[PDB]
This record gives C-alpha cells, sequence and structure tokens, in this order.
C-alpha cells in the first residue's frame, strides 16, 4: 500500500507526456526519441514533475508497466500507438 497511490500519480504524469496533446508541442521529447519512438526511462525520471514525486527507478518502472498508453523494452519507453509518427531530428 505504501507506494500504490504514488505509483498512480507517476503513471498519470508519464501518460501525459506521451499524450497526443502534449506530443504535438513537445519538440524536446520528440528529438530525444530514437527512430522507433523509444526514450530512456531515466530521461523521463529526470523531468521535474516525476522527480518531485520520486527518485525510485523500480517504482517508475512499476508505474509504466501499469499503463496501456506506453510500452517498455529494456531501459526505454515509447507510446504504444503509432510511435513512429513522433520522432524528430535532434
Amino acid at each position: 500500500h505504501s507506494q500504490e497511490l504514488l505509483k498512480d500519480y507517476i503513471k498519470r504524469q508519464i501518460e501525459y507526456y506521451f499524450s497526443v496533446d502534449n506530443l504535438e508541442r513537445d519538440f524536446f521529447l520528440r528529438r530525444k526519441m530514437d527512430a522507433d519512438g523509444f526514450l530512456p526511462i531515466t530521461l523521463i525520471a529526470s523531468f521535474h514533475r516525476v522527480q518531485a514525486l520520486t527518485t525510485d527507478i523500480s517504482l517508475i518502472f512499476a508505474a509504466l508497466k501499469d499503463s496501456k498508453v506506453v510500452e517498455i523494452v529494456d531501459e526505454k519507453v515509447r507510446r504504444r500507438e503509432e510511435p513512429e509518427k513522433w520522432p524528430l531530428p535532434p
């Protein structure tokens, strides 16, 4: 119980970054994607609103695994739906 609510806030914050509404304006995030849409999870962990909530990387991974919006492969995360649409030149 001790971290379940915290995990939900983290999950919702990260789902915002990967929302279409945010992605349409988030040129920084898109420049950090690889060509398949993947971003380092540690980059996401450094963002102010996530870091305010936690610095516990297992908790961040556990939150991402609870999401239908994103998917994790090893150290990286991407939007599940058409991730290839979003990357931009660095």
